[PDB]
């Protein structure tokens, strides 16, 4: 098979010289590739899952071999359940090999062709193609491997040891799997895209050319509430969404909502949209959509915090230093944790409440006075593509993309608190960064005017470029807010997907109507006033519970650092 050309990362050179960081990138590269091809582990849950896996192995395999102060392994070598046993170094001493082969044992077992009996069903989809690609860009990053691999020493062996461990205890086979599962219509309720409502798919992926047969896809319904959690301690719930259960009688909220969406996410040239140029390259700029040559969220979350990573590192050398190994060891584990776990709970009350898309909202509504019948949103960008293809689609509430974000950053934060600034919990941080560059705008990615030739590097292929952003941002706090309302202004997600409403607009003295600008265009709280404490109620269940995605996320991320990277207990598993 010809290798795809990957595109260049606008990233200091110097970051891969650093082993740890270098087998992120390559799992980085591998979400990338995987969904340019249509391979193994696509769509926003699982790409989180990999990644979680990775760097869990890559954790246990360093700091067995140098063993942590402040915390510990999150398996250990005593446990007397088998299953979340920890082998033993035994005289392995070397932790670069240890990691290496920590790391490629788990993306090989990943994304190897599934020989083992599930080329049946689950892998009878992914072409051999899909997987000589991904087995390419396994095979080049052992010879790009800052020191080299040794495949016959201890210590490469221990590592591939550490990692059957940990993809013989959480991998998901089933993953995303839809069997059984049928949409049930009604106000409210998620059904297929009006704009994609079936696909056209091969009957042999092997033979893409050849007969095609409709298919309708819903991505995952069944994984958040049957899948394994990383570290979470306990389960986690949101308020019922405006319109629905306890809050069916919020229809003042739900009303100003479909306004909103309306004028802020409404595809560009509709007289309805007020959304500004600015606030459009806000929304592309965190879009990451499993587009060709870009993946998913979870991927620019981790591009953003390798540079956070390198720009607040103890020591300067970056290829030598075993405080900067494990400083980044230690981050990407919990990091990745959180957002796969998040990605669990964000996708188990998606299905939940099965809330539908501001689309279908606004198309459906009924009434003459507040629906567009004919609305179109801007759209979640289809980048390296020459139309819009159709996406797994799955339901709104809560947006995973902000819950993802929450999570990532809000351990970032609780992460280098002390360290780079000193802030509460859930204020403001200092946590800044520069010249960080989104694939969805860096000048080189584009929309094609004919199908993309994975033959050919995107440069040579015919399309309008994406206008280069060079941005800048003064904290995580910041980094989190603007990843969430980046899906008002593509109109994919309502405001409630993303957090309470009160906690980011600027109220009115209408209640649940927030203010909007002489445009029209709706106003902000500014990032540094911002407290996501507004909760809700839920029909089954008692209490108060958050709304949205952020405050699901940073509750998410602050429990398992409290329980310092902790395996969840089995007692309380699905
Ligand atoms: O990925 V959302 O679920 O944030 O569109």
């Amino acid at each position: 098979v010809t290798p795809i050309p990957l595109p260049k990362i606008d990233e200091p050179e110097e970051y891969n010289t650093n082993y740890i960081l270098f087998w992120n990138h390559v799992g980085l590269e591998l979400n990338r590739v995987t969904h340019t091809v249509g391979g193994p582990l696509t769509g926003p849950p699982l790409s989180a899952r990999a990644l979680g896996m990775l760097h869990l192995a890559i954790h246990d395999a360093y700091f067995s071999i140098c063993p942590p102060t402040d915390f510990t392994t999150f398996l250990s070598p005593d446990t007397e359940n088998a299953a979340y046993r920890l082998p033993s170094p035994n005289g392995a001493n070397d932790a670069r090999q240890a990691v290496a082969g920590a790391a490629l044992k788990m993306l090989s077992s990943l994304y190897m062709k599934p020989v083992e009996q599930p080329n049946p069903n689950p892998g009878a989809n992914i072409s051999d193609n899909a997987y000589a690609q991904l087995g390419l860009v396994l095979d080049r990053s052992v010879l790009e491997a800052p020191g080299g691999v040794d495949r016959e020493s201890a210590s490469f062996m221990f590592g591939e040891d550490v990692a059957d461990v940990f993809f013989a205890l959480l991998n998901d086979p089933r993953g995303a799997s839809q069997e059984g599962y049928h949409p049930t219509p009604g106000r409210y309720k998620f059904d297929d895209e009006p704009t994609h409502p079936v696909v056209l798919i091969p009957v042999d992926p092997n033979n893409p050319n050849g007969p095609k047969m409709p298919f309708r896809q819903y991505h995952a319904p069944f994984y958040g509430k049957t899948t394994k959690r990383f570290a979470t301690q306990s389960e986690h719930f949101l308020a019922d969404p405006p319109g629905l259960r306890s809050n069916a009688d919020e229809t003042a909220e739900y009303d100003d909502a479909v306004r909103v969406a309306i004028a802020m996410g409404g595809a560009q040239a509709l007289n309805s949209t007020k959304r500004s140029p600015w606030q459009t390259a806000q929304g592309l700029y965190w879009a990451y959509d499993g587009s060709n040559l870009i993946g998913t969220p979870p991927r620019f979350y981790n591009q953003i915090v390798r540079r956070i990573a390198v720009t607040y590192k103890k020591e300067e050398d970056l290829a030598n230093s075993e405080v900067n190994n494990a400083d980044f060891a230690r981050l990407f584990a919990l990091v990745d944790v959180a957002c796969t776990d998040a990605g669990i709970f964000s996708w188990k009350e998606k299905w939940e409440f099965e809330f539908w898309r501001p689309l279908s909202g606004v198309r459906d509504d009924g009434r003459p006075d507040h629906g567009d019948p004919f609305w179109l949103t801007l759209g979640a960008p289809a980048t390296n593509t020459n139309d819009i293809p159709f996406k797994p689609p799955f339901p709104a509430y809560p947006s995973g993309a902000a819950t993802f974000g929450g999570a990532v950053f809000q351990m970032v934060r609780r992460y280098y608190n002390g360290r780079v600034g000193t802030w509460k919990d859930d204020e403001p941080d200092n946590i800044a960064i520069d010249m960080m560059i989104s694939e969805e705008l860096n000048g080189v990615n584009r929309d094609l005017r004919q199908p993309y030739d994975p033959t050919a590097p995107i440069e040579d292929q015919p399309g309008i470029v994406r206008t280069r952003i060079v941005r800048h941002f003064d904290s995580a706090w910041e980094l989190m807010f603007e990843n969430a309302i980046s899906r008002i202004f593509l109109g994919v997600h309502w405001r409630f997907d993303a957090a309470a409403a009160r906690d980011i607009l600027i109220p009115t003295t209408t209640k649940d109507v927030y203010a909007v600008d002489n445009n029209g265009a709706t106003v902000f709280q500014n990032v540094e006033d911002i407290r996501y404490t507004t909760r809700g109620t839920r029909e089954d269940e008692e209490g108060l519970f958050p709304i949205g995605g952020v405050p699901l996320g940073i509750e998410i991320a602050d429990e398992i650092f409290n329980n310092g990277l902790k395996p969840t207990p089995p007692e309380i598993q699905p």
